[PDB]
């Protein structure tokens, strides 16, 4: 079954099941595993985040991002390996109450109970074209982290637009498409 969203709601993310084709217009974050880490740290330490996660989407992406005059460009920014995040996903998700994790291979089923719990649904992404799923990107609003961490590793806000297809691989049900 096929969806486009902009403002993915809970509402949204429970309609979902395991095998839809879902488009995603609006705001994404990246974050790998490092920026995880840091973001962790940081929350259990109760300081505020410079960007609100609250019901975000991230993505596990490494973008290569370009000046042109005096703003960013996405250069590339394809899905990596989401079982890199399998030690601090759910950790994650409890201090951040995001809403949607996009990313590439799927994640543990021990995750499945968080994603029920909290409404979270695993979005799988096309792997192998990296560049040009950079055309979906709109604009780059925002690099968090980027001094410590490194352009792909830092944390970049994004406007997405048409983003898919994305595959819903885990759903807030129970399911997932790789068990
Ligand atoms: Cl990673």
């Amino acid at each position: 079954m096929e969806y486009t969203f902009n403002k993915l709601t809970k509402k949204d993310v429970k309609k979902l099941k395991v095998g839809d084709i879902v488009y995603l217009n609006g705001k994404i974050y990246t974050a790998r595993d490092e920026a995880h880490l840091k973001i962790i740290e940081m929350l259990k330490s109760n300081e505020k985040l410079p960007f609100d996660l609250n019901e975000s989407i991230i993505y596990h992406a490494g973008p290569i991002m370009k000046k042109v005059n005096d703003s960013w460009v996405c250069v590339s920014i394809g899905p990596t390996t989401s079982a890199r995040m399998n030690d601090v996903e759910e950790e994650f998700i409890k201090l951040t109450n995001i809403s949607a994790i996009v990313g590439k291979g799927g994640m543990k089923k021990e995750l499945l109970k968080t994603f029920e719990d909290y409404g979270v649904v695993y979005l799988a992404a096309p792997g192998g074209c990296a560049a040009l799923l950079a055309n979906s990107v709109k604009r780059v609003d925002n690099v968090y982290f980027l001094d410590e961490l490194g352009m792909p590793e830092a944390v970049w806000e994004l406007e997405v637009n048409n983003f898919g297809p994305l595959i819903v691989a885990m759903d807030s049900h129970g399911n997932s498409i790789y068990e």
